[PDB]
């Protein structure tokens, strides 16, 4: 199978790639797998795939970190993520989000039932699983538990049966047969959780795989609408069904080559101490636990020589950023293209930590609408700050198509030179708050509430009779026969390629 | 002499460092000289030395790009700039700012006359003087005419006698005789000027120095304290006394081993167009002129073999960013401080485009004043906002001392995840805007008014009872132990030193 179907196959990618290190010495994980895991996220070094992890007992388990991290090879950047969705290793951000969005217009690829899998080869049951002896990962000293789901899939299923939602959301071990797992307003587990407990169920069938197939964890991290099961959207991506397996214990269907799966149950009234953790943002609260709602484990199955992922989470760059941020950015351009503004492409720059979303404007079509900057950002908040594909992102930034919004530099340029603070921002008071970011849960306002912004970075002549200036840069201010000149005696003179 | 006092040393010594391409084969000053300086500057490559040019004659003139634009060795990154100081090329950002305010709490070393310098081994006089006949570059395709004046040093006097001030303006070639060039408010060379045209003079005493000691360059781009000469400050900075000849036609001192020095006068009734100029937001107008004083020039006076450097300015990363937004957040700094507010540290992140300073403050003692963030950010805006050091920058962000304001990545993540758009800002409408920034000029509202703002950038607790979070980082999510373990295994194990 494919390295896009297949998360052993994706491992063995990794390895033809020169983008993977076995690590054959043994290494906690008590703090020290993460530890190589956010070193590697910090200098975008080779996936680091922990073969000999201390306490590893049965099969369970090898460690792999930084799964969609980045090369540090500026022509490959991004080329573990392209080896998620069978794009080549040179693949750009927008070659990776184009393909991401590419099911939006297609009809779902159905998901195929199989009556076995690799994930079938071994099981602990009931009273045998001990979630507690497992080799589980401390991923940072003062998170309140050892952070298991980090890059697993997590499986639920609405009461009338015809939406099963794929999604990752954090869990840590709360206990032998229990976890403590993040279920928020207004993600779409929290929106099917809440719908089992409207009808009085107790326990919700639910199952959490990690080792999925790439294009299915990258399908688990994108905000795709309200009802739409995840399965059919990565058949589509994929341009074949991903085979599926039932659980052992319940109705549900995962991965046949998934790496671990647990079966059991997402509680609608049992609750328990979750986090602190550290978070997509860069930040851990010592000592800050939250009721979280608990997950009973009732079976694990698991494939022989078993990997757990692993997302080191914290600052730059790790998966929180290459995938969280970005992934709203392709949702947040397709809602905008469907409410009929004139965005062609958006991006979550890696400088606004997953906050900011950059949205490139075709300036022909704003200025057939003889609009200003100021009505225009006002309708932009109003449509994406009022969506769950916009909750995560507190600063939108408008530019012109002169823009790359794919490039950070670029975009940091618009901003600080088009954007008039304040006079071109407009601020939003009332509209839902995402309250991990620092700002909001330990700022100066309430937690849930606010804290938005769209920012006008087009100049003012954008919008009426169009670009007037040319950028003071190589590419624009010296004539093509000059540059040629210049680019073809560049090393003779004695310059660096 | 050595390199911080004299240029033709200090070219010598970028070419000892291996900082220096020699480029012997003919060079066009129509854009092509500025072409490869442009790219240098956005490559951090070799200060290039045009050895060359088309159009010299008589020694006027080789020309130097790029003199104080970055390396591309992270550890020598400000070598170029700390080559105008005597200091090592491993310097600091925050030892290049240290060494330039260090003049500002000692007395200062008034320079020494000479009779005679290498400035004085050649001269043009009158009637044999034709601008448009020497090599002045053309910097940018769009430009109004050729920007001859990029940095070199205005040398102007007081009515009084008593205060010489030295300082970079652009300037043009605007005719046989004429430059035109950028007499702007609050500039000393503005003040100085409405000082002459209150008295009835129509035609001020005026010298250009090309190729001036490097100390001199720097502190001609610092904003200094009105009414303090740049002569005095600059020997209090090299521990010892400039050099100065008087010019031949009149009664201004210039360094005696200036590379090349123009005499003449600056009118306070007579304006020439000039620009558009590619400028250091980097923009340029195409066919936008604006009326600017004339300057006549009645004598040049040039070392054998003088050199014309040059500032190829624009995108990043050229003197406009490494030297002008980098001084003016030097003297915020000292401004800062003498108002009695906690600021250690601060410094323009070159993703700003000059705009832009972070301030580093010291929690402990911002904790002793028990004061709040809404309060704080007013304050520092009162104090930098309403001063002429605070005229070019836009925005300060305030930030904690966990943040180094020298690493533009600390600074866009406490800016991200530590200030509530809006909530943690505090906007200034009523204090002079500078124009030339794009938002100001070609935007909203008033071009030489507002636009300005503080961020709050320190969290809430910050103000009370102190840092109450880690950040989610290989350097603070780990004991020493971990990290010392991992450090130590990272070769060996396969990862990048
Ligand atoms: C906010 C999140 C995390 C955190 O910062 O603690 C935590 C970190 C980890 C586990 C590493 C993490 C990784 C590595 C990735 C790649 C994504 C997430 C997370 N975690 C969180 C979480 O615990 N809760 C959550 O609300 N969303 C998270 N997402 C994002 C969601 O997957 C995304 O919003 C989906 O679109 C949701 O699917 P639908 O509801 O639309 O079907
Ligand atoms: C704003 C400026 C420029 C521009 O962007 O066009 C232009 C570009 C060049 C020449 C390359 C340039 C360089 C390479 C450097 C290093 C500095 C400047 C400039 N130019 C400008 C200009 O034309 N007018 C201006 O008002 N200030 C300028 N400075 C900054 C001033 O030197 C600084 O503000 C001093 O502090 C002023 O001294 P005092 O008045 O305090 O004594
Ligand atoms: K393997
Ligand atoms: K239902
Ligand atoms: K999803
Ligand atoms: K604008
Ligand atoms: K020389
Ligand atoms: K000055
Ligand atoms: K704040
Ligand atoms: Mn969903
Ligand atoms: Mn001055």
């Amino acid at each position: 199978e494919p390295p896009h179907l297949s998360f052993r196959s994706f491992v063995n990618a990794l390895r033809q790639d020169g983008d993977l290190v076995d690590i054959n010495e043994p290494v906690d994980p008590d703090l020290e797998a993460a530890a190589i895991t956010r070193l590697v996220c910090e200098t975008d070094d080779k996936a680091p795939l922990f073969n000999n992890v201390i306490g590893a007992k049965d099969g369970l388990w090898r460690i792999l970190g930084a799964p969609a991290s980045l090369r540090s090879s500026p022509k490959e950047r991004f080329g573990r993520l392209a080896r998620h969705l069978a794009l080549p290793p040179t693949a750009s951000a927008k070659d990776i989000l184009d393909k991401m969005l590419s099911a939006n217009s297609i009809p779902p690829i159905e998901p195929v039932i199989v009556p076995t899998g690799p994930v079938k080869e071994n099981s602990i049951e009931g009273e045998n699983i001990d979630l507690e002896a497992l080799p589980a990962p401390m991923v940072h000293q003062s998170d309140g538990g050892k952070y298991i789901q980090t890059y697993g899939m997590h499986v639920i299923q609405s009461p009338d049966g015809c939406w099963t939602n794929w999604s990752i959301a954090r869990a840590m071990v709360s206990g032998k047969r229990t976890l403590a797992g993040l279920v928020i307003s207004p993600q779409h587990i929290r929106k099917i959780q809440d719908q089992w407990r409207a009808i009085g169920q107790e326990e919700i069938p639910w199952a959490l795989a990690f080792g999925v197939p790439p294009t299915a964890i990258m399908a688990s991290s994108m905000p795709i609408p309200d009802g739409v099961s995840e399965a059919g959207y990565v058949g589509a991506i994929a341009g074949e069904p991903i085979k599926l397996v039932k659980c052992d214990t319940n109705n549900l269907y995962v991965p046949a080559n998934s790496e671990i799966v647990l079966e059991g149950t997402l509680s609608t009234t049992k609750m328990a101490p979750e986090g602190p953790f550290g978070e997509m943002h860069g930040y851990v609260y010592p000592g800050e636990s939250h009721p979280a709602p608990v997950y009973t484990v009732n079976k694990i199955t698991y494939r022989n020589n078993a990997i757990l992922p692993m997302s080191a989470c914290g600052r730059l760059t790790d998966e929180t950023q290459t995938m969280i941020g970005t992934l709203a950015a392709a949702e947040i351009r397709q809602l905008c293209q469907r409410a009929g503004l004139p965005i062609t492409d958006a991006f979550a720059p890696f400088v606004g930590q997953a906050t900011w979303v950059a949205l490139k404007v075709d300036t022909h079509r704003l200025r057939a609408m003889k609009t200003n900057g100021k009505a225009f950002a006002k309708r932009v908040g109003d449509v994406v700050f009022t969506q769950k594909v916009g909750y995560m992102i507190h600063r939108l930034i408008l530019v012109g198509d002169d823009i790359d919004v794919y490039d950070d530099k670029d975009v940091m340029w618009a901003f600080a030179t088009r954007c008039r603070p304040g006079t071109d921002e407009v601020f939003f008071d009332d509209v839902p708050g995402f309250w991990l970011i620092p700002y909001m849960s330990h700022g100066n306002a309430e937690a849930i509430k606010g804290g938005k912004v769209v920012s006008d970075a087009l100049l003012t002549a954008e919008y009426t009779t169009g670009k007037d200036w040319e950028s003071a840069d190589f590419k624009n201010s010296y004539p093509k026969s000059i540059q040629d000149k210049v680019l073809n005696s560049w090393e003779r003179l004695g310059f660096k390629k």
